[PDB]
Protein backbone atom coordinates (compact mmCIF):
# COMPACT_ATOMS: atom_id res chain seq x y z
CA UNK A 1 0.00 0.00 0.00
CA UNK A 2 1.20 3.29 -1.19
CA UNK A 3 -0.42 6.52 -0.64
CA UNK A 4 -1.65 7.43 -4.26
CA UNK A 5 -3.23 5.10 -6.56
CA UNK A 6 -0.92 3.62 -8.89
CA UNK A 7 0.32 5.79 -11.96
CA UNK A 8 1.04 5.18 -15.52
CA UNK A 9 3.94 7.20 -16.06
CA UNK A 10 3.90 6.48 -19.40
CA UNK A 11 0.38 7.90 -20.14
CA UNK A 12 -0.50 10.10 -23.46
CA UNK A 13 -3.65 11.26 -22.35
CA UNK A 14 -4.19 13.33 -19.02
CA UNK A 15 -7.03 11.26 -17.99
CA UNK A 16 -4.70 7.89 -18.08
CA UNK A 17 -2.09 8.57 -15.91
CA UNK A 18 -4.12 7.63 -12.98
CA UNK A 19 -7.00 5.56 -14.80
CA UNK A 20 -10.69 4.36 -13.26
CA UNK A 21 -8.76 0.94 -12.87
CA UNK A 22 -6.08 2.47 -10.94
CA UNK A 23 -8.67 4.12 -8.54
CA UNK A 24 -10.92 1.10 -8.27
CA UNK A 25 -9.85 -2.25 -9.02
CA UNK A 26 -11.93 -4.22 -12.42
CA UNK A 27 -13.10 -7.12 -9.58
CA UNK A 28 -15.14 -4.61 -8.04
CA UNK A 29 -16.06 -1.70 -10.69
CA UNK A 30 -17.95 -3.77 -12.26
CA UNK A 31 -19.95 -3.88 -9.37
CA UNK A 32 -20.26 0.24 -10.05
CA UNK A 33 -23.52 0.25 -11.76
CA UNK A 34 -24.67 3.60 -12.93
CA UNK A 35 -27.58 3.42 -15.77
CA UNK A 36 -30.07 4.01 -13.21
CA UNK A 37 -28.55 7.05 -12.43
CA UNK A 38 -27.99 8.12 -16.17
CA UNK A 39 -31.98 7.07 -16.91
CA UNK A 40 -33.23 8.84 -14.08
CA UNK A 41 -34.75 12.50 -14.86
CA UNK A 42 -35.61 13.79 -11.39
CA UNK A 43 -32.64 15.32 -9.91
CA UNK A 44 -33.47 14.24 -6.39
CA UNK A 45 -33.85 11.27 -7.39
CA UNK A 46 -30.85 10.67 -9.20
CA UNK A 47 -29.17 11.64 -6.22
CA UNK A 48 -30.80 9.01 -3.98
CA UNK A 49 -29.18 6.49 -5.98
CA UNK A 50 -25.87 7.74 -4.64
CA UNK A 51 -24.44 5.24 -1.32
CA UNK A 52 -24.09 8.56 0.95
CA UNK A 53 -26.20 11.56 1.30
CA UNK A 54 -25.31 14.43 3.36
CA UNK A 55 -26.15 18.71 3.76
CA UNK A 56 -22.80 18.63 0.90
CA UNK A 57 -23.94 20.05 -2.53
CA UNK A 58 -20.36 18.76 -4.07
CA UNK A 59 -21.87 15.53 -5.68
CA UNK A 60 -24.94 16.91 -6.69
CA UNK A 61 -22.92 19.92 -8.58
CA UNK A 62 -21.01 17.22 -10.50
CA UNK A 63 -24.14 15.21 -11.22
CA UNK A 64 -25.86 17.73 -13.01
CA UNK A 65 -23.05 17.43 -15.84
CA UNK A 66 -23.38 13.46 -16.42
CA UNK A 67 -26.59 12.72 -18.36
CA UNK A 68 -25.44 10.76 -21.56
CA UNK A 69 -23.41 7.03 -22.06
CA UNK A 70 -20.06 8.74 -23.19
CA UNK A 71 -20.04 9.96 -19.45
CA UNK A 72 -20.30 6.15 -17.60
CA UNK A 73 -16.76 5.82 -16.49
CA UNK A 74 -17.05 9.82 -15.16
CA UNK A 75 -20.39 8.75 -13.54
CA UNK A 76 -18.59 5.32 -12.19
CA UNK A 77 -15.88 7.44 -10.44
CA UNK A 78 -18.61 10.05 -9.06
CA UNK A 79 -20.45 7.31 -7.46
CA UNK A 80 -16.82 5.85 -5.72
CA UNK A 81 -16.26 9.49 -4.79
CA UNK A 82 -19.79 9.82 -2.78
CA UNK A 83 -18.82 6.10 -0.82
CA UNK A 84 -15.28 7.68 -0.22
CA UNK A 85 -16.67 11.06 1.30
CA UNK A 86 -19.26 8.58 3.04
CA UNK A 87 -16.21 6.70 4.99
CA UNK A 88 -14.20 9.86 5.11
CA UNK A 89 -16.85 11.49 7.05
CA UNK A 90 -17.77 8.44 9.22
CA UNK A 91 -13.68 8.14 9.85
CA UNK A 92 -14.47 7.51 14.09
CA UNK A 93 -16.59 4.54 13.16
CA UNK A 94 -14.54 1.53 14.03
CA UNK A 95 -16.56 -1.53 12.22
CA UNK A 96 -17.52 -2.77 8.97
CA UNK A 97 -21.64 -2.94 10.50
CA UNK A 98 -21.48 0.41 12.16
CA UNK A 99 -20.18 1.67 9.08
CA UNK A 100 -23.04 -0.03 6.90
CA UNK A 101 -25.63 1.76 8.98
CA UNK A 102 -24.32 5.34 7.78
CA UNK A 103 -24.25 4.30 3.97
CA UNK A 104 -27.19 4.09 1.71
CA UNK A 105 -26.62 0.52 0.62
CA UNK A 106 -23.50 0.35 -1.70
CA UNK A 107 -22.61 -3.01 -3.14
CA UNK A 108 -20.85 -4.89 -0.26
CA UNK A 109 -17.60 -5.34 -2.31
CA UNK A 110 -16.84 -2.09 -2.02
CA UNK A 111 -16.36 -1.34 1.61
CA UNK A 112 -14.49 -4.66 1.83
CA UNK A 113 -12.11 -3.31 -0.49
CA UNK A 114 -11.80 0.15 1.22
CA UNK A 115 -11.23 -1.61 4.61
CA UNK A 116 -8.75 -3.87 3.27
CA UNK A 117 -7.14 -1.04 1.67
CA UNK A 118 -8.27 2.29 3.39
CA UNK A 119 -7.86 0.95 7.17
CA UNK A 120 -5.52 -0.54 9.80
CA UNK A 121 -7.60 -3.38 10.13
CA UNK A 122 -7.77 -4.53 14.22
CA UNK A 123 -6.39 -8.10 13.93
CA UNK A 124 -7.48 -11.22 15.87
CA UNK A 125 -8.91 -14.49 15.39
CA UNK A 126 -11.65 -13.54 17.82
CA UNK A 127 -12.92 -10.41 16.36
CA UNK A 128 -12.83 -11.48 12.77
CA UNK A 129 -15.42 -14.30 13.79
CA UNK A 130 -17.39 -11.31 15.22
CA UNK A 131 -16.96 -8.47 12.48
CA UNK A 132 -14.42 -6.43 10.28
CA UNK A 133 -12.81 -4.25 12.92
CA UNK A 134 -10.46 -1.30 11.68
CA UNK A 135 -9.29 2.42 12.45
CA UNK A 136 -8.59 5.16 9.99
CA UNK A 137 -4.97 6.60 10.93
CA UNK A 138 -3.09 10.11 9.86
CA UNK A 139 -1.80 7.75 6.94
CA UNK A 140 -4.83 6.13 6.14
CA UNK A 141 -6.84 9.81 5.59
CA UNK A 142 -4.22 10.77 3.13
CA UNK A 143 -4.74 7.77 1.03
CA UNK A 144 -8.62 8.13 1.16
CA UNK A 145 -8.04 11.97 0.19
CA UNK A 146 -5.46 11.26 -2.57
CA UNK A 147 -8.01 8.85 -4.25
CA UNK A 148 -10.68 11.39 -3.41
CA UNK A 149 -8.21 14.38 -5.31
CA UNK A 150 -7.47 11.85 -8.30
CA UNK A 151 -11.52 11.52 -9.15
CA UNK A 152 -12.09 15.40 -8.42
CA UNK A 153 -9.11 15.65 -11.16
CA UNK A 154 -11.09 13.77 -14.01
CA UNK A 155 -14.57 15.22 -12.95
CA UNK A 156 -13.12 18.76 -13.28
CA UNK A 157 -11.06 17.90 -16.51
CA UNK A 158 -7.91 18.54 -14.83
CA UNK A 159 -7.82 21.91 -13.65
CA UNK A 160 -8.86 22.11 -10.17
CA UNK A 161 -9.62 25.29 -7.71
CA UNK A 162 -7.52 24.70 -4.70
CA UNK A 163 -9.70 27.10 -2.05
CA UNK A 164 -13.40 26.06 -3.11
CA UNK A 165 -12.08 22.34 -2.48
CA UNK A 166 -10.48 22.61 0.81
CA UNK A 167 -13.65 24.44 2.05
CA UNK A 168 -15.60 21.14 0.99
CA UNK A 169 -13.54 18.52 2.26
CA UNK A 170 -12.36 21.01 5.66
CA UNK A 171 -9.07 20.87 5.03
CA UNK A 172 -6.52 23.58 5.40
CA UNK A 173 -5.79 24.69 1.41
CA UNK A 174 -1.87 23.97 2.12
CA UNK A 175 -3.30 20.57 2.97
CA UNK A 176 -4.90 20.23 -0.20
CA UNK A 177 -2.04 21.57 -1.85
CA UNK A 178 -0.11 19.15 -0.54
CA UNK A 179 -1.78 16.09 -1.51
CA UNK A 180 -1.93 17.57 -4.84
CA UNK A 181 1.79 17.07 -5.01
CA UNK A 182 1.81 13.53 -3.03
CA UNK A 183 -0.33 12.86 -6.72
CA UNK A 184 2.56 14.52 -8.98
CA UNK A 185 -0.24 17.24 -9.93
CA UNK A 186 1.36 20.68 -10.88
CA UNK A 187 -0.16 23.58 -8.47
CA UNK A 188 0.81 27.10 -9.47
CA UNK A 189 -0.82 30.12 -9.21
CA UNK A 190 -3.66 30.66 -11.96
CA UNK A 191 -2.88 32.10 -15.49
CA UNK A 192 -4.63 34.71 -16.82
CA UNK A 193 -7.15 32.60 -18.76
CA UNK A 194 -7.86 30.20 -15.90
CA UNK A 195 -8.84 33.44 -13.87
CA UNK A 196 -10.99 34.71 -16.37
CA UNK A 197 -12.91 30.89 -16.29
CA UNK A 198 -12.86 30.40 -12.38
CA UNK A 199 -14.39 34.14 -12.40
CA UNK A 200 -11.56 35.63 -9.54
CA UNK A 201 -9.52 39.14 -10.06
CA UNK A 202 -6.95 39.15 -12.99
CA UNK A 203 -4.36 40.61 -10.12
CA UNK A 204 -5.15 37.95 -7.23
CA UNK A 205 -4.30 35.06 -10.33
CA UNK A 206 -1.18 34.21 -9.42
CA UNK A 207 -2.05 34.08 -5.42
CA UNK A 208 -5.03 31.44 -6.44
CA UNK A 209 -3.30 28.25 -5.95
CA UNK A 210 -4.97 25.64 -9.10
CA UNK A 211 -4.07 22.24 -9.45
CA UNK A 212 -3.42 20.79 -13.00
CA UNK A 213 -2.07 17.36 -14.29
CA UNK A 214 0.14 17.23 -17.43
CA UNK A 215 1.21 14.83 -19.94
CA UNK A 216 3.99 13.39 -19.86
CA UNK A 217 3.65 12.97 -16.33
CA UNK A 218 6.76 13.75 -14.05
CA UNK A 219 9.40 10.90 -13.38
Amino acid sequence: DRPTPLANIDATDVEQIYPIESIIPKKELQFIRVSSILKEADKEKKLELFPYQNNSKYVAKKLDSLTQPSQMTKLQMLYYLSLLLGVYENRRVNNKTKLLERLNSPPEILVDGILSRFTVIKPGQFGRSKDRSYFIDPQNEDKILCYILAIIMHLDNFIVEITPLAHELNLKPSKVVSLFRVLGAIVKGATVAQAEAFGIPKSTAASYKIATMKVPFKL
